[PDB]
């Protein structure tokens, strides 16, 4: 019939795990013949996933290190690549709290439908497609690259090994560029900074490990990994099987049948050391924002793997003034960076802007009607010295664009939208 | 024999209530009750939020100065309006084009998106609502009176004809809507009031729309609250000199696509108004620029025909406020319009504006100073605890503590409760 | 502010557990308190969920027995009710394979998004009711009850307690009248008649029944609440802790870490009688369509329970004329009813019916193109005096219905639909 | 910094338009770069859009006729794939009456969100996509393409240029390889066998075209374009503005405003060769199945575009056996090839086959319960010498898929599906 999306020979696949250096400290437990077998007759191609995976290895390697906030609409995404962030992070915490398909308001469980973060990188990846397509008809050279790499959650994959699978490619069909996998039990997973969790067995990680990277594999994109530990906090693990977790059940049990489990860094490490053939980032949850236990573990870890790159929650779950002076909150990620975190995320940043912001402008709006947004509007206007572009919202979310759309189609259109718009007429 | 679970009213019931209820004192209906029955089946689903929104939103523009309203397009959005007083919440299309529709896009405000993407919203916001609801019973925190503020939401121009109106209307209602807007444009050529553009319908075919509003609510069982838009200040454009109230504003003049030219300005908007008057619970004329004395105009023409005729003002974003208005105007806009009518007013793309203000200002700060700039907003936010602001504590924000209590119902004995350990529990 | 949705007191709730007869046989470890706890200050009305709830128990104790067949799109069920069927059952299978939210065709082991079997609810009632709106303006009254309850599958809750609890809320709020929830290890489901079962433990599955209690009294509504066991064929447990299911173990693990287990008969009764307090009906999943080991369950259960009611699966997975004769066949349900077993499905109907329907017609439109589609025309014909109304498709989907809206709203419109159409035309 | 989706040269695809043949007919009024302005900076490769289109072109060259019918699930396009058709057609009727975001049961006009057909596409798509991956590890090499091309609906685009421009936008990425738009009135659409229809004039549906073909440019895809035309029976138009339509119209007007023109074949073939220069294949909606009719319709437009493709609704809204004896039924499709009519559709296949399918066996199963239903299996049976697999469902839907799957990830899953299960053991 046609050629397009051919899959590739497994010679070909074998030949790009030898020599590219991409996949240098990268153990796969499986075949390439076993991912061709997996592949069909024609393999989709996903160009979001392919550039913003490429870029985000790049990044990694290029910049002293990639940072992002949380992003839970394409909205906050454009203003996060506008400010000049070079990675958007997609909270699940956020989705759960504020945009996942159930439509409802959750804790940080899993309780959302398996497909709500896949939705949510599709919107931020059309988001900045759109900004993109915006700046291009404007001239707008003042951001290097639209098309962020997203670094989105996985959660404990929603299941088993075959519940990871899917949503790693949902992930990479929505044009994801990274995935992060932890090693908690999904029917009781929690936020790292909340009680009450339960480890799986090391093995099983692999397993979640191995799952995303066939996944990744299967549709031919170099998917950045990434491993999360929980056992700093969690006191819990399912089962007493694996070899490697056994040091540490102390033979305490739960009526559901869990075993009590002795956490700390102890078991963070030896677990990151399991994770780190499966992984291209390891993270380790902490309890605090601390640069020495920090520099302990990345010390830990490197001593048995000196290239393996890590990643740090810079957690909004932390009171951060209580535990930090100014000084070292200022220096706080570049100290980090050159303990070879090389991702630093603050998770709920979204979340946090979204709520205050509102918060701040109702109370006053509740106040002083017109008054309080006014002052907002006007620190708009005052932002734009800064890069700030949103002010004039309809080109902003592409009026300008569709107006040429329109005008490609029918030159004579009289039904255009800039012409004869407020937007033209007051804002300069 | 059968459950009577939703029997349906007779007519002489829906007959007697539109008779003697006072909320339908000046409702014309051009249908008759037994109509409705017809088209109800044999059961109808109760709708109680919005019934219930439809019934607090009435007797608050009765009662209070004026009600006024934030444009929200999240959950957690209309969640801090509440928490910071309001009493109604306003779900602009316009940001649900921006970011918040079914397609993952951004759209500009034409009626591009998926036409249930404001019915989801709506579901969304009322979920958020009934949950931080459920989270002050358990809380005993009494601070808010009513957290199911009533939503009033954009109809848009019915994403066709009257059969779509009727089935944007029931769907809204299906979510817990508490009132909807409707103009008189068309539909595929629909713009934001402060776009250019704009395409004006013959008066009828708007009392059309707004008598397909009511009859899916009357349908519906609920007195869903019907606002009327005109459109006629800006649009110099008509689809057709059918309706002998729009020829004598008909220059005779035609487009290349065959439309109207019509001479725009505010006798149009008082014509159709006075014409919608009849068929509209509000009425609203979108303008040019924020202009009291427009308004005492538009008001004082409408009010010598239907002197108890409710209006409704759009404080747009789309206005340049400092460019027109001295600050000592802008101080008294909502409370001098209220003493003209206008009992509804709103802010349209609030959501949009503090989205991405805030966003950009923390993002441009992290990437210039990392952790310093995230630290000044968990600050922000601590300071405004005094002013009833919750958020910093997101996970008890969310319902983790809401859940906890379910769980703990199903299993006292739960060795999995999230709160209990979180660092939320220790540094908040 | 307003009385509409005000939750009951506690002692309300208690005198309905007291006195209602739904409520006899069932044990609640909660307290009417804590209900009332987790309602907020509204509580919405679930109209469809409480009439089909109501309905279904009804019937399961007038008629001699309630059968169905699985339903996976809203004309199936609009079929299956027109033929004079009084239940829907939704099967999670056919869900996997063709109808769930992530798009793609899943075998059934929990893999799509735990909000799809709620959408096809709230599908199943829409298209019925719209057949009930149909009916009503033709006068068409050969059909007592088009919402026919809807018994939709839970699966083994995709997690925890806490999702076992969204997901018996989410089917509530579709309209669902009854749902069947199974003592499977969510991460590793499988459809009964599928191999590499693993099953939780007795009182776990005691968590997830008292779970769905317990959403369905928070949604105030007298929920149908069934118990399957898949101890019949699942060799496999995660855990020992449970001292009824210890004399089953053989002290065997597997490399995961679960528990070998005896499987037969004996384990399904034991179960049975732990979930029967918890169980309006409870159903053992077999490995063959056997009237003699269905009795041998059903005679040891009510032994114990003598009103415990039961639940048989009559599965395509069998091979049933290699294991029964015609005779047998013949009498396979009404003999199951006298033993007890109420509700009577076929779970994978819908897919055999499409599946086999589509390549009959398709295959012979291969060879003979149009012919083979007339034959199937012809057949619709001749269903016609059986009671099929498909063949006139216009009026069958609203056309009717909807032309009856539009001459509502203007009896004058040039712009309706039947009259005119071809099947007025040509459908006598 | 990646050259991953880098948009060609306004000069490359000047090229491509000279010199690939796929072009040569292809009338395009807006230029190259017009098409580059509107890339942004990355274009996503769509591989089963590109696949499917170019399969479809080569098709409609290469065969007699290409034939299809109406699918509206995923199985259903799989039984057709699997019995020998060669493409997918996707009714917008069906999505209306049974497959459309909105869970209702609509007739066809224009009722559902505009993102239905589009999910529907990627649904179709994902299923043969599934059924492709078994065959491959099944080493089934019966079917030679199960990524047959998909042709889907796009009405009347569900408002103006930039509307259609979304919807066919969203089919790409979807996966269509053809969408056909009718020069209806999107606000009035109809069923092209119904009354009521309104058309727009000449130019407006050109316009439509152009978007389409410009949507396709901009996604780098060779999407197939069909134009048709509703004026056969339509004697209702919205204005009189083209004097391409100012032949046929009579003078007389309706209340609504919209002008009465003369129907018939006249109209139909003067439509059709104004939108020839932008239509890949012309359809002509009748009121019979009729092949003098056709004949005359294919010899005007080839008069003047002898190479013009058409494309013939095979409709089920026609009473065959009322208009044709079988002879001529038989030879219909074969008879249409001949004039040029080289795409060939029954419409609403799907719908029927699922509707009587399911009364047909729902009626059997209420008067002999399981004896109905193992009629049903029998044939299933039966059927499978004629190719059919269905009858074992669990590998159909994909248990031996992501058996494999699973295997691959962990070798010695203990918890596989296909092992152990009644259709290993009793479908042998
Ligand atoms: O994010 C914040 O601190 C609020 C920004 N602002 O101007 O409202
Ligand atoms: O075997 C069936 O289900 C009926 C076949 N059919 O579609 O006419
Ligand atoms: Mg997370
Ligand atoms: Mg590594
Ligand atoms: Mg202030
Ligand atoms: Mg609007
Ligand atoms: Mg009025
Ligand atoms: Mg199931
Ligand atoms: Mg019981
Ligand atoms: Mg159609
Ligand atoms: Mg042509």
């Amino acid at each position: 019939m046609s050629v397009v999306g051919t899959p590739k020979s497994a010679e070909q696949i074998q030949q790009e795990w030898d020599t590219n250096p991409r996949w240098k400290d990268v153990t796969r437990t499986y075949s390439a013949e076993d991912v061709v077998a997996l592949q069909g007759s024609v393999v989709e191609e996903h160009t979001l996933a392919r550039r913003g995976a490429e870029v985000l290895w790049e990044q990694l390697h290029d910049l002293e290190w990639v940072n992002a906030l949380g992003a839970l609409t394409g909205n906050m995404a454009v203003q996060q690549v506008r400010a000049g962030l070079k990675a958007i992070y997609l909270s699940g915490w956020q989705v759960a709290g504020d945009a996942n398909l159930s439509g409802h308001t959750y804790p940080d469980q899993s309780l959302y439908p398996a497909n709500s973060v896949p939705q949510v990188v599709r919107r931020i990846n059309n988001a900045l497609q759109r900004a993109d397509q915006i700046a291009k008809i404007e001239g707008d050279t003042s951001v290097e690259n639209w098309l962020a790499p997203i670094v989105a959650d996985g959660e404990a994959g929603f299941g088993g090994a075959l519940n990871v699978y899917e949503l790693q490619k949902a992930l990479i069909a929505a044009g994801v560029a990274g995935s992060h996998w932890e090693d908690q039990l999904a029917s009781e997973k929690k936020c790292g900074h909340l009680g009450g969790k339960v480890l799986i067995p090391t093995q099983q990680h692999i397993r979640t490990l191995t799952s995303a990277r066939l996944a990744a594999d299967v549709a031919d994109v170099p998917t950045v990994v990434i491993a999360r530990t929980d056992a700093e906090a969690a006191t819990l693990i399912t089962s007493d099987v694996d070899e490697r977790d056994q040091p540490f059940i102390t033979g305490e049990r739960t009526r559901e049948g869990f075993y009590r489990t002795k956490n700390g860094i102890e078991p963070c490490i030896a677990r990151a050391k399991a994770y780190a053939p499966f992984a291209d980032l390891i993270w380790m949850e902490t309890g605090t924002p601390d640069l020495e236990a920090a520099r302990q573990f990345s010390e830990a870890v490197k001593a048995e793997y000196p290239d393996q790159m890590l990643a740090y929650n810079c957690s909004p779950s932390f009171n951060w003034k209580k535990h930090l002076d100014d000084a070292t909150i200022a220096k706080f990620q570049k100290e980090l960076a050159a303990m070879g975190f090389k991702f630093q995320f603050i998770t709920l940043a979204g979340f946090h802007a979204l709520n205050y912001s509102m918060f701040d402008l109702a109370y006053g709006y509740a106040q002083n009607q017109m008054s309080a947004y006014v002052e907002l509007q006007e620190r708009e206007f005052a932002a734009e010295e800064r890069g700030y572009t949103a002010t004039k919202h309809q080109r902003e979310v592409g009026a300008g664009y569709f107006d040429r759309i329109a005008t490609t189609v029918d030159p004579n259109s009289s039904t255009t939208a800039l012409t004869g718009s407020t937007e033209e007429g007051q804002f300069h």
